[PDB]
């Protein structure tokens, strides 16, 4: 009800979401049901530190 | 004909060569029929932030 978490099928251990759990693939135009979110990016903030 | 891709067996889905699509295991006086190319580092383009 407040942040989308990644979890296997098997059993609900909360994840974020990041560029290492998921594959980018297409656009946002083609999935149906499709929802935006914020995509933690782990290289983001050692760019920046 | 033009570049090297990584695609599935079962489906054919052109994708660039990446450091997270491949492994580095030995060389390349080992492998038969081994090929030259160039393999993408995401990390190379993010040195200038």
């Amino acid at each position: 009800g407040t942040h989308w978490f990644v979890t296997q099928r098997n059993f609900y251990e909360p994840q974020i979401i990041t560029t290492d759990n998921t594959f980018v693939s297409g656009n946002c135009d083609v999935v149906i049901g499709i929802v935006n979110n914020t995509v933690y990016d782990p290289l983001q903030p050692e760019l920046d530190s």
